């Protein structure tokens, strides 16, 4: 009986039950038959058990354009609310591609806005789960106004609260820009795509024939475009990566990144070397041009795992999160097995946005350095190495988080400058006995300086070493490789309490 | 400001890149990290210094040079002209020349040049026109164009309106039909952030069908790099005035100074066509040359956006100069850092 | 041809023309037949000639509820934009009672929100011209949301930019709270009303029979409710008063009130006494308790006119604007011709809000004091004199603008404290030879002090004077009445470059 208190309560229970399958129970069965989670099940999976509080569950669109009034799904195509991840509050939306293809309309947009505003207001991370076709064309330009509002909120929140975008279906059209504006883009391999304009319009306009996967899949946005930070092997893998990612980060820019329990001092660094530490002493090959795996250094410095960022992009540089002595750090490391660890356009941009992200969110930058120069090439100049390589300078000079650099081997020319040089504002500078720090390698310098294999040999035995930079104070300590972990740990402890905006090259 | 006046080789070229404006001398100056000799030995590519790092390379290919001078004196001239628009620092008003007197209603103050705007837009929505024809008629005197030989589907530069320095961001129908692409987005993004750093109002003139469709655009980073223009604009706090002269479709509408991106005053000509997408593409989803004609005559216009308040006024084109000067006076006294896409 | 540029331009001219009479030419004729101006004619009348720039002229409502979609007037019932008043920029809205009775809907509320945000962002005054029945029932709760957004913007702008409300027809329902939140309410005598609930509902609910004019006319809100600041003698007079009012005020709280040319002096104060100044020497009656009108002092201090606020309310105190030596000042003056200048609840609230407005808008406060105490009476207690009288204390103790006080005659007890005492934070304190400053009058005091006509006289003659206060430094100068103008002029020049929020009693 609708006119009684009990009847009103029972009627709410009915609307709620309907909101869980807003376009029919069969639409949910069809999602599950693909092996996929629903918009809201994605949220339950990511969030802590029983932590989700839903907002605007019973929302409905208000358009009457083109018979849209005949179908008004509860929720209007997106699920929004708040909850916890490992006990810490977050805000979240998840788009429902079963409702108008996950196309954004006005009310759907308003729901995302409320949650963006809630995250900004509370100083808490914002997780967006993206899966939708674009703007609900029937609604008209109002859809574009909500895109604008969302983009503007991503910009306002940028570097203030962590913003993570999960791409879990095809994400087409205007709103792919919101992911681009967030800090981390996590795609799911084969099951997610991101593109402005689809293959149909591309074919009609350019004659190019391309699949959605080829056009905007996880592999394309990982390896080619430099846009995806992670290409998950499945949806659960993606949620696992995001939870790991959040565990390194503070809730906002005005809060310390969370630390685990530090270890007690056991005496001098000399006397606290593990077998794994001692392995570093013999890691660098005798031959000064022989490749070695930089991850071998990384894994030996970190307490446990390395959460790598853009692992399938720009393999000449390794970037990611780990902990040293319970403290979150951002690693930036040249990889000698790719272009001999030379920098290039792509490695520069990858590393630069990473450095700025760590800086926003109070994460110390540890550089591991073995850099012969910049990758030579005509396309490098044409494609903007000067303008784009400059972004890494910019990101590093700007950073005020603790900065610690270890030169393991080469550091030559302007690349030495870029990779955590003292005079770019690095706080503590370290070098291995194998460090070679010079304007130019002996090999190319002798042609200028004595204008052959003996002059070379002279210069490199005399000047391509750690000690010239050490006597300038550009390195504060030339150290046994095994002492690296203990040094960084003491330096991180020491450093633990260190314009409208600039004009970074774009 | 960086003047490149001979061959600049090596790591110090990064200094120019970090500066706001790079002025090169054509034929007579180059910039490169690594010379042709190292390139040849490492890649086998053969290239002259001019090809590798000349003004034309850094203008047209790399998006690095803001001006390519005809000679040394021409370089100096440009740098002085550029400085005339700018304050000494971010704490100071950009300098102004005397504003004019008011002389009554807008209609009674229309010059012959103003009225020329009324007939400028072609009847065919597909026929291009040079957007410099609009810019020139809005400005007091000259236009100092920035990166004129780069990403020519967008035009960016400095002028004065009623004695006030302004930064023009305008789509160019004459190249790519005015579509945004990666290079145009980056050119205009950095320009917008430069204007905002140095207290220069941003005036957008909008005729944008969309983004340049294509495979290479996706692969080379249109989403990540196109987003820089949103970020630049959304971050700006200087006066923002946008005039849609014609097309404004889809996400490119959002990008080109949309109200909800924080534009202060939004205007449109009677030829503005503000829609999610063009009639032809829309009818396929929404519902055929009859369907299309009705969609365009019903919805592809300034008025639906006018009714949402996304445009504040649909105006005779001739009235544009007057509205802008008035809005500029109205608006004249309006984190560690963010994490723009790089 | 609507497919041509020329045809598109012609169609715009056509839409514009229709917007000037959005519900037909006949409706305009009916307005004029009453002698009233339209919404937009009120704007053209107020603003400088040819200065108006209209916004959202062609807006239409987007509601389909209850056959609403059949009537979509251009402009949605409100005229909004910006222009100038005396060459300075203002923002403005003007409600159209011919369009849905001037009732607010979503789009109408949107247009008002746009000019509020524009005023706040530009740091320019906001003028609202109010004439209408309040929320469109047909649109539903969305109209109430827009009300809320408008009220909230009024609060946000409060004390930041001058907000003036012109009430120019019958304003009924929720929205009359917006004028209340603004700084000044100007009503038109006979021809404007405001009330929350109309006479019809009041009769059905309470049985009281009342006219709209009796309920909420300009005179009612002037004399009884304390809500109207000016009761204008017609629309044009209301416009004239607002222009004058704005001439005293800066554009926002960050800007000095605008000044006219200061005079130069002809030597000392004593040597620049006009005949008008000298009249002040003989103005105070010989008989201690004989009334004199305080306007006789005010008009002789001021350069030209006195713009009086709430002239017909709480006439025991006089407040308003004038200029001294080209400088805007806010006068707060006891009126000896009403209650002998005694403070009461209504006078306290009138002066308190005026003081806080002056302080928001950088206007020096000049007090002219002749106050025997507080109006005695049981209803003064029952209706809140302790709570409401305190507000004048709060306002004054909070003020940081230049404060100058002149005691012309009486200042007794707690009312002495209230009326700009030294120890309440007054900057410069002056008194006339006729000042009587004491805990209480001689006649009440003798009862206590000597616990008889001889004792009074001894007490009066010894203690009831300017000098005991002058010796404690409570008055800085006892001065000839004629010197007052010269003294306030020098003090204003000397003083010209002089919590979340508090908890004022409400």
């Amino acid at each position: 009986d609708i006119h009684t208190t009990a009847g009103k309560l029972a009627e709410l229970h009915k609307r709620r039950e309907e909101s869980l399958h807003p376009v029919g129970e069969d639409a949910v069965e069809k999602v599950h038959a693909k092996g996929k989670l629903t918009a809201r099940e994605r949220i339950y999976a990511l969030l802590d058990e029983d932590s989700f509080v839903e907002l605007d569950a019973l929302a409905k669109h208000r358009s009457t354009n083109f018979n849209l009034g005949e179908k008004r799904p509860l929720g209007d195509g997106v699920v929004t609310g708040y909850g916890t991840i490992d006990g810490r509050d977050v805000c979240i939306f998840s788009q429902d591609a079963t409702v108008f293809g996950g196309s954004l309309g006005e009310v759907y947009g308003e729901k995302i806005v409320k949650v963006q505003e809630l995250a900004i207001k509370t100083g808490r991370p914002l997780i967006g789960i993206n899966d939708g076709a674009g703007a609900r064309i029937q609604e008209g330009v109002v859809s574009l106004g909500l895109y604008s509002r969302i983009f503007r909120n991503n910009i306002l929140a940028s570097g203030v609260i962590p913003q993570i975008s999960l791409i879990m279906g095809a994400a087409a059209g205007g709103h792919v820009y919101s992911p681009a504006l967030t800090d981390f883009v996590i795609m799911v391999d084969q099951t997610s795509q991101m593109f402005i304009t689809g293959p149909d319009v591309i074919k009609t306009v350019t004659g190019e024939e391309v699949t959605m996967e080829e056009l905007g899949g996880a592999h394309t946005h990982m390896a080619k475009s430099g846009t995806a930070h992670y290409a998950a092997s499945g949806e659960q893998d993606a949620f696992d990566y995001v939870r790991e990612l959040l565990s390194y980060l503070p809730p906002n820019n005005s809060t310390d990144a969370p630390r685990y329990q530090a270890a007690a001092p056991t005496g001098p660094i000399e006397e606290n070397l593990t077998d794994e530490d001692l392995e570093l002493d013999t890691l660098i090959p005798d031959s000064p041009n022989q490749p070695y795996d930089m991850h071998e250094v990384i894994t030996r410095l970190l307490d446990d795992e390395f959460l790598e960022i853009q692992a399938g992009y720009a393999q000449n540089i390794v970037v990611g999160f780990g902990r040293i002595d319970g403290r979150p750090v951002g690693i930036v490391a040249n990889q000698p097995t790719h272009f001999a660890g030379c920098l290039d356009i792509n490695a520069s941009e990858k590393a630069a946005r990473f450095v700025r992200t760590c800086d926003c969110f109070n994460i110390p930058i540890v550089m591991l350095v073995d850099v012969p120069g910049f990758l030579p090439g005509t396309d490098q100049e044409y494609n903007g190495i000067i303008r784009r390589g400059a972004k890494l300078l910019y990101a590093y000079g700007e950073a005020t988080v603790p900065k610690i650099t270890v030169i393991t081997r080469k550091a030559y020319g302007g690349a030495y400058c870029v990779m955590g040089s003292k005079d770019m504002g690095c706080d503590v500078n370290l070098a291995w006995p194998t460090a070679q720090i010079a304007v130019m390698g002996a090999s190319g310098a002798v042609g200028f300086v004595y204008r052959r294999l003996r002059l070379q040999q002279e210069y490199e035995d005399t000047l391509v070493n750690p000690y010239v930079a050490a006597e300038r104070g550009y390195v504060g300590a030339v150290i046994p490789p095994s002492h690296t972990r203990g040094y960084i740990g003491t330096a991180l402890r020491l450093l633990e309490r260190k314009k409208k905006h600039g004009n970074v090259p774009l």
